[PDB]
């Protein structure tokens, strides 16, 4: 089963510029036939890492061969060095997801319903899955961490060729507690009764982030929230994201 | 003022490979609004010439720009050295187009009105919009040949770089009296009184095709059928394709 | 190291036309000293099969990733439905191949040394390999069939959506005997003495093209020209030919 | 004059991050002569404004056109909101320009002598052209700003969408004295006998910034510096940077 890979440059009035973004989306016979309803698809989020962009999912991984055999329409944005956040000193980028989903939701055959809309993301784009399914509950049936980031502190204090911590949180000492902390985020949704997407967290055990996950899954279980987590040789590289982000898929599309 | 620029490329079940496609689709506020339905763009199939393919358009002309300017989304495909014919030894590239304009108006927010429905190109292209505004009317309101080959066998007979005759028509001599000539067309459109789209005609006159150009607005005038012919100085060129092209949008979106 | 993935649209003097072509160059020290002269690198031609393009290994699998690890560049050019042939009735391309190959040794750092030069691809493209091997000798070094065609007759008697035998091959009763015939052309390559390049054939057991490769490579032995043959389990797609090419890189790099 | 037109995406060391980048490349014989040294081209560096990126002149003007007449290579990077600064609070842009500078120059055929290579961009992009002319006046022979910021207070005080003038200069009150100006760059120029590029100043005259270039013109003469003006009807929009371009490509190429 094959299907279409678009590349879409847009102005988008959220972030003031041109940006890119790459779409996936897998053929359905009713795209063919002028006299059927389009029936939507099922829709994934995906977002990349730290230094990665819009296209580095399709040329490091085979993505698009595991999501056409299980027909899944994929979005992914570009963020730069954002970390997902509406930066003190750069682009409205939380805003920006908000808006790329509207948007491919309304101009394209995708599926609105939240049992229908999923959310991914590897390192910085782990940290930006678990911010968004804690607080855009509403939009995701279920949310795939790979290789996150959850202790925000170790992502704004990293020293990664030319990343400004200052750009993202601006003069705040420390992000504990804030908007920026996901267990703050977590501790938020629980006390208000959001809900939370079912959780598939992924990272290899020689991933220096692997202490970073068990701490955060460890902290799930101690406030009765559910996740399936899954370990296993691997490390921080799109070696394991190709084979994680199949599996991923596959979980996604079927219960 | 802004838009999208879209390339696609998909698996095509009429010419049975991968193949790239270009849409500009401009910006409109219920395109970012989820709680608004969207409003259908009129649409423009725009048709490439003998050696130009899907980007040639967006390179050599600012057709973005003037269709952002009028809200009108253009779709470009590519067809090779076809002549929009299904070809005798090689693509169906006439049931292509067909194709392409059923499946980019399921998949984004087109409008599927005659009256909103538009179609164009130069030299083969030009050659190609009169064959399916001859082919088919009740899918196109308006039609503009720009540059036009009106005697099929001047094309057949031309000795371009690497093109073959007979891939198209096959062992056939002469195209006259068949599928691949306009004035057969023409004459079979209105003994059929078939519905024949709103013609605008230009070419330059300096161009080799003007003379060719001249004698098919006089058969038209000889059977009362309507055209706007326009003329002036100008070759066989993108210079004059691309102020061409901002006239003829400036025709089409307005009654 | 990430290194860079490059589209391009150029038109070709061979077949008339503007044609995609994609690369991918591997990052290297000197491209970012404008003081030194440019490492040559190491090239494959790497070539699709039929129905797939240009854009489609990068897409189904993580071949990027591979040519990386091992700085390899990677030339993927499109050539439709002609099975790396002159045709009768299209473009010649064949001699498409030889101007993409000397194109992109003029403009970009790539060594012209027969050494550092190799050529792959599947199904139809593993027939055009071999015929390149064996009629293009002096240009490349290590040669990598996948899935190929050997026995010619078998493509050419494909009834594949769209696909055209005449096209290709025109009037002939039979490839037999003929530049289409593998076969044909390694015996002219024995009796001539031409160098052969370094042979890997590849073919997934469950493949329905396994026996003509058995065939191919028992030909090989009976005359006694040397080859390594690896099989094992895969069938005739993408997640074969994923690792298929991360094993054959790996071995035309390391000599 | 045909060529090619090409897309690229890199890891780049200075910024951190995978970025896209297109480059204009107009053939020369040499292309596909794998016997003659390839001849390098002229190059013209390509600044966007505010808002576009490295795909809006490509989209919005006919530039490879004219580019392609004249035998001009040009890049066309993406700067973000930066200003072309090495910004305070976010990525090393104005590096960025030089690292890119090299890249191209080692990677594809282009001249690296001083008369061969040449910058210009508009708005945002125009204010970055007057930088790198007064800050690397060695490696570029002529320079082209178009409808530029020359009074770098008027672009940090801007009022648009979601731009952040303190990410690019910090806590800085003013930006006089300082590397964001250009008028302090001119003097300290004039200061250390640095070599000027030859200036071509453009700007349409309902521009709202043709007062603010009349006052640099002004400080030009007022202090020796040569240069040409050009003026004449035209706003703040991409139909002015269209004629603007293809009278400052001939401009840069004849001499
Ligand atoms: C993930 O996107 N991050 C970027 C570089 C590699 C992993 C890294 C990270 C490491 C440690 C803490 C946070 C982020
Ligand atoms: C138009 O598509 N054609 C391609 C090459 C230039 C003009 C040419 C043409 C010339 C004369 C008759 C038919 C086509
Ligand atoms: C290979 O490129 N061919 C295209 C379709 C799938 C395999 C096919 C082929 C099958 C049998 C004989 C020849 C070609
Ligand atoms: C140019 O790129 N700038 C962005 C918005 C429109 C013009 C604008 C600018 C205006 C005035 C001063 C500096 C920049």
């Amino acid at each position: 089963g094959p299907g279409a890979y678009i590349s879409l440059n847009y102005h988008s009035p959220t972030i003031g510029m041109h940006q890119n973004l790459t779409v996936i989306l897998p053929e359905d016979q009713s795209f063919f036939n002028s006299d059927t309803t389009v029936k939507p698809l099922k829709t994934l989020m995906l977002l990349h890492g730290l230094s990665s962009d819009e296209t580095t999912y399709m040329r490091y991984t085979s993505i698009e061969r595991y999501a056409n055999e299980h027909k899944l329409a994929v979005i992914m944005p570009n963020v730069d060095h954002s970390a997902y956040a509406n930066m003190a000193y750069g682009h409205s980028y939380y805003d920006y997801i908000l808006e790329v989903y509207d948007y491919v939701h309304q101009i394209f055959p995708l599926s609105k319903k939240r049992d229908d809309n999923f959310i991914a993301g590897h390192s910085m784009g782990g940290y930006g899955t678990i911010k968004f399914a804690l607080t855009q509950g509403d939009k995701f049936a279920k949310a795939v961490p790979l290789s996150a980031v959850f202790e925000a502190q170790n992502l704004m204090d990293l020293e990664w060729n030319d990343f400004s911590k200052e750009a993202i949180i601006g003069n705040l000492s420390s992000v504990k507690g804030t908007e920026h902390d996901p267990y703050y985020l977590l501790d938020k949704a629980v006390a208000e009764d959001k809900q939370i997407p079912k959780l598939l967290i992924m990272c290899g055990k020689q991933d220096f982030l692997y202490q970073d996950n068990l701490d955060f899954i460890d902290y799930l279980s101690r406030i009765n929230v559910p996740y399936q987590f899954e370990d296993g040789p691997g490390d921080h590289d799109y070696a394991y994201w190709d084979q994680a982000i199949k599996r991923a898929i596959t979980w996604m599309v079927n219960d």
